[PDB]
């Protein structure tokens, strides 16, 4: 896997947010980021749709300089306290955002 | 306000993990994060409860520098994609998130 600085990869979350936003007119939306056990972390964003909060994110792996890289082209949604998997592509989970 | 490096915040929080951890027999949590809009920023704990996810955070003040500093004593829980605040501590939020 490609290691990156968290900051490069925070970065690049941060370019596809207006986009998103535009392109599925949300109006609040922000950064995610959980650091998961032995060294696993998620990077994604979360929605708030009318008081709803709505997370989608991808799995990274942390190496020993707090590095990132990206374990699996997945994405997750996290709706109601709960987690499907199974997304392929961000346009797919926001599919399941506005769908479902 | 007091603003200090994202890392070290970070820090402090995790040194509360396996404390938090032992005191209310959880068996898996990590560290959130969310970059809210204009200088808002959010700390907290993510508790993997049985497959159910229960965020708990405080709010930040983020600076042009990139530093955190807490904004208020109050936490927030995050359960069933809706969120309650009103806890102005780590116990009473934790109260919420086990009593219930």
């Amino acid at each position: 896997m490609e290691f990156a600085p968290r900051s490069v990869v925070i970065e690049e979350f941060i370019d596809t947010l207006e986009p998103m936003m535009e392109a599925y007119g949300l109006d609040q939306v922000g950064i995610f980021e959980e650091h998961g056990e032995g060294n696993r972390y998620y990077v994604g964003y979360t929605i708030n749709k009318d008081d709803e909060m709505i997370t989608i994110h991808m799995p990274f792996v942390k190496n020993e300089r707090g590095e990132l890289a990206l374990e699996k082209q997945e994405w997750t949604v996290r709706k109601d306290g709960r987690e499907k998997k199974g997304f392929h592509s961000l346009q797919e989970a926001m599919e399941e955002v506005i769908h479902s």
